[PDB]
């Protein structure tokens, strides 16, 4: 293997690099994994088929103009080149290799489509058809939409896209489970806190987010529990940025933010698909678990879980690392059947006040066929009045003592509407045994006399009984 002879290459420092600041694809490209056969498709505002570095790889079957209803995802062409986003994130994913054109995808060898969906009304069944386009061809969706990053909205999918991502997991890609791989979101500057996306807060997506060069966490970025782990993105002007493909057959070494995470991801995850097409969407997601890499990130946060690995809200489990993840792919065991377990927690209402503490000691369905000793994605699935939502912050703790951040406080939030059995996610208690101890603390981090109840406090438990790893 030679590495890529494009003219950007040098460029595409979060792969070319040789200085340990990077996502290791030389590694997997170096394994023989390049993406041959793997079929990625972005879920933007269209994707340019006919660009000299995207062409070779386009594939029709992975694109859709939901928009226009047509075939053709081709952008709307504007003085301002407002619909190049999903150019830009296409070709992170699979612009052509040694062409003499721009850099290389991560995937170089994967065919890459889009559907034009965002240049329009987005509504439920916009999203809904745009998530479930050829399920059964479509390996991988990359996506970085959802409610406005304000720092006050607490939204996601609607019936439609909800239905669309259960199918696609349940029985996209022959049973496997399509992947979604979804953006954390660019609400940093609005001190937006990413659990209240309910795209990203879904265990149904696969959520990235993001670091600058120098191992930082920029501006736009949002910190949650439900984030899974981290590609390398823009910073500040010091810092270099994404180099790939752009609108009108040219190439751009500005593409920024955590829309630009999230392709880099997939393209890293078609990688790991060709060296097992056998992996389930689960499968997927305890890959990265266990493969990506703290080291370098920068963090305030970063924690020892109950498995002793280290988490942090702004990275998850840290930065992909393509190379691990071909490896650790190639002999992977299919998970088990995915239990769930459902524990509702309170006996009446409590009122919440200046702080309200819940504490539970749960058997995590011991004797029956949803018992868990391993678990993988834990929500608490509140329901709750209070005067301004936005002051409140809430923490989930595990029998192993890891804290979740369930909420930051939002200073921009200012509702008074609550949450509506609002089904906030963890992903830092992965392979911990959910025996014992939960306590869920809700505060109120400001000095006003705020006031308010929680009336519901369902705890669900998802993962299996088998299988487990010694602790790291
Ligand atoms: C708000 C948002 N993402 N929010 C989130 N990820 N939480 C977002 C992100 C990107 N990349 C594009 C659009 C567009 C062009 N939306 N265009 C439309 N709706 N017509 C919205
Ligand atoms: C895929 O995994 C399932 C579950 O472990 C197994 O039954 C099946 O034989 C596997 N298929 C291939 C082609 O490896
Ligand atoms: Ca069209
Ligand atoms: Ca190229
Ligand atoms: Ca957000
Ligand atoms: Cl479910
Ligand atoms: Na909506
Ligand atoms: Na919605
Ligand atoms: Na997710
Ligand atoms: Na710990």
């Amino acid at each position: 293997y030679q590495e890529p002879t494009d003219p950007k290459f040098p460029q595409q420092w979060y792969l070319s690099g040789v200085t340990q600041r990077d996502l290791n694809v030389k590694a997997a490209w170096a394994q023989g994994y390049t993406g041959h056969g793997i079929v990625v498709s972005i879920l933007d505002d269209g994707i340019e088929k006919n660009h000299p570095d995207l062409a070779g790889n386009y594939d029709p079957g992975a694109s859709f103009d939901v928009n226009d209803q047509d075939p053709d995802p081709q952008p709307r062409y504007t003085q301002m080149n407002d619909n190049r986003h999903g150019t830009r994130c296409a070709g992170e994913v699979a612009a052509v290799a040694n062409n003499g054109v721009c850099g290389v995808g991560v995937a170089y060898n994967a065919r890459i489509g889009g559907v034009r969906m965002l240049d329009g009304e987005v509504t439920d069944a916009v999203e809904a058809r745009s998530l479930g386009l050829n399920p059964n061809h479509i390996h991988i969706y990359s996506a970085s939409w959802g409610p406005e990053d304000d720092g006050k909205t607490v939204d996601g999918p609607a019936r439609l896209a909800e239905e669309a991502f259960f199918r696609g997991v349940s029985q996209g890609r022959g049973g496997l489970g399509s992947i979604f791989v979804w953006a954390s979101g660019n609400g940093g500057r609005e001190h937006d806190s990413c659990n209240c996306d309910g795209y990203t807060n879904s265990i149904y997506t696969l959520s990235i987010s993001s670091a600058t060069q120098f191992g930082n966490v920029p501006w736009y970025s949002e910190a949650c529990s439900s984030t899974l782990a981290t590609t390398y993105s823009s910073g500040n002007q010091n810092e270099k940025q994404i180099v790939t493909t752009d609108l009108r057959q040219k190439c751009t070494e500005s593409h920024t933010g955590t829309s630009a995470s999230a392709p880099l991801a997939a393209g890293i995850i078609a990688l790991t698909l060709e060296a097992n097409k056998n992996l389930t969407w689960r499968d997927m997601q305890h890959l990265v678990v266990q493969t990506s890499k703290p080291a370098h990130l920068n963090a305030n946060d970063w924690a020892t879980n109950g498995v002793g690995r280290k988490v942090s809200h702004s990275y998850g489990y840290g930065l992909l690392d393509a190379g691990a993840m071909v490896a650790l792919a190639q002999n992977w065991t299919t998970v088990a059947p995915q239990r769930k377990c459902i524990i509702d927690i309170l006996t009446e209402p409590k009122d919440i006040g200046k702080r309200l503490e819940v504490r539970k000691t749960v058997t995590a369905c011991l004797g029956e066929p949803n018992h868990i000793t391993r678990l993988e994605h834990a929500q608490a699935r509140l329901t709750l009045s209070y005067n301004r939502r936005g002051d409140l912050a809430i923490h989930l703790v595990s029998p192993m003592g890891t804290r979740s951040t369930l909420l930051a406080a939002r200073p921009h939030d200012y509702s008074a509407d609550g949450f509506n059995d609002w089904a906030f996610m963890t992903t830092h208690s992965w392979d911990e045994d959910p025996s014992g101890e939960w306590v869920l603390e809700i505060e109120n981090t400001s000095e006003a006399n705020n006031y308010g109840t929680l009336t519901k406090f369902t705890l669900v438990l998802y993962g299996t009984a088998s299988g487990s790893l010694v602790p790291r």
